[PDB]
């Protein structure tokens, strides 16, 4: 599933990311929009045995399991293929605890590359909250 921006943004809100851990609203969709472009089905498999799911990312070494990755250590409890829906629920659990993992938002490369530090708002913008 392919997300509206302010689509996406609601459903954030709703499960709570708005300021979680000081991260407005606009950081969160600025991280989904480059992380997949706000597609829910969205895979990347890394060079390393490991591979990223979902809206968010959401790596397979430590925080999902997709029986396919060596030693990987399941932090989230789910399975990856959970962080394929269109439900976001399970990628939001996930995300609280990794952004509480020690490193903020910086666990996300593409939020790190082209969020952070500029102007974030504009990306709820036009959205009714």
């Amino acid at each position: 599933k392919v997300f509206g921006r302010c689509e996406l943004a609601a459903a954030m809100k709703r499960h709570g990311l708005d300021n979680y851990r000081g991260y407005s609203l606009g950081n969160w969709v600025c991280a989904a929009k480059f992380e997949s472009n706000f597609n829910s089905q969205a895979t990347n498999r890394n060079t390393d045995g490991s591979t990223d799911y979902g809206v968010l990312q959401i790596n397979s070494r430590w925080w999902c399991n997709d029986g396919k990755t060596p030693g990987s250590r399941n932090l989230c409890n789910i399975p990856c293929s959970a962080l394929l829906s269109s439900d976001i629920t399970a990628t939001v659990n996930c995300a609280k605890k990794i952004v509480s993992d020690g490193n903020g938002m910086n666990a996300w490369v593409a939020w790190r590359n082209r969020c952070k530090g500029t102007d974030v708002q504009a990306w709820i913008r036009g959205c009714r909250l």
